């Protein structure tokens, strides 16, 4: 019903102004806002975040995962490639939990967004990007990522859903990784789609999915369906493919094939994230230094 207060974190409601709704997921709703003050060295900025907060359907198992979310958001701590915790209200009133808010959206609408514009042929032949990445640019996506991930490992969190529609976007550019303080924990509805209307099953490595073993190396499998997807400009993995032959493709060995303008050297590293044998799939501390390696190399011109 009520709760203990940690000064550090805490923010007077009366310096947080609430905006317009984002929406309600699983876990509660969202909503944006801007919050005066949230540095004790700038006390007159406003900054603009996201807040989340229990829905009025209130359960009641839902504030215990609020509350053990922003929990684990405080111990993990802070870096540049996650969304990052920013302040609570706690007492006399709902809970709310404020975090960074990323301007360009997730990673899958930022790249759809900048795809190359529309021919005779195309879904959309109006299609006129605003906006173009080189390969630089997207091997750097790639590069920030890893980054993340190799931070929120050293904090010993394995994500369980990495995707790039977990992936957000900032005003600068900058990727962060999102939902990093969730459990699941029981296997869900491997048939339950995104509100994309898309099937999580499709980045989830085979050990995690067959036998319920999720760890680093599963989640360096979802990286791999993630380069995938910052390759293909946002593309939607096995399109068309329900949960059984999926299941199926992947007891065969199956592997998605090379996206066009990827390197030889990038569809290596997406298939040796996709090694069978979860030991001798990359860390994400080697895929850091090999990106970053890549990332120097990579032509801007193109
Ligand atoms: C401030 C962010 C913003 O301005 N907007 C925003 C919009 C979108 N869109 C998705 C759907 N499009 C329709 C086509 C419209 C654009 C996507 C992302 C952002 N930024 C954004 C969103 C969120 N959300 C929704 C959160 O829930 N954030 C959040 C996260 Cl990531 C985590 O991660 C651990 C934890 C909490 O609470 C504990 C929250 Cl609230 N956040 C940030 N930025």
């Amino acid at each position: 019903y009520e709760l203990p207060e940690d000064p550090r974190w805490e923010l007077p409601r009366d310096r947080l102004v609430l905006g317009k709704p984002l929406g309600e997921g699983a876990f509660g709703q969202v909503v944006l806002a801007e919050a005066i003050g949230l540095d004790k060295d700038k006390p007159n900025r406003v900054t603009k975040v996201a807040v989340k907060m229990l829905k009025s359907d209130a359960t009641e198992k839902d504030l215990s995962d609020l509350i053990s979310e922003m929990e684990m958001m405080k111990m993990i701590g802070k870096h540049k490639n996650i969304i990052n915790l920013l302040g609570a209200c706690t007492q006399d009133g709902p809970l709310y939990v404020i975090v960074e808010c990323a301007s360009k959206g997730n990673l899958r609408e930022y790249l759809q967004a900048r795809r190359p514009p529309g021919l005779e042929y195309s879904y959309n032949p109006s299609h006129n990007p605003e906006e173009q990445l080189s390969s630089k640019d997207l091997v750097s996506c790639a590069y920030q990522v890893a980054r993340g991930m190799e931070y929120l490992a050293s904090k010993k969190c394995i994500h369980r859903d990495l995707a790039a529609r977990n992936v957000l976007v900032t005003e600068d550019n900058v990727m962060k990784i999102a939902d990093f303080g969730l459990a699941r924990d029981h296997h869900i509805d491997y048939y339950k789609k995104t509100t994309n209307g898309r099937l999580p099953v499709k980045w989830m490595a085979p050990e995690a999915l067959f036998d319920r073993i999720y760890t680093h190396q599963s989640d360096v499998w979802s990286f791999g369906v993630l380069l995938w997807e910052i390759f293909t400009l946002g593309g939607s993995p096995y399109p068309g493919v329900p949960v059984e032959e999926l299941f199926k493709l992947l007891k065969e060995g199956h592997r998605m094939d090379k996206p066009s303008n990827c390197t030889n050297e990038l569809y290596m590293m997406m298939r040796d994230c996709w090694h069978a044998v979860p030991s001798q799939r990359p860390t994400f501390k080697q895929l850091v230094e090999d990106l970053d390696r890549i990332v120097a190399l990579t032509s801007n011109q193109e």
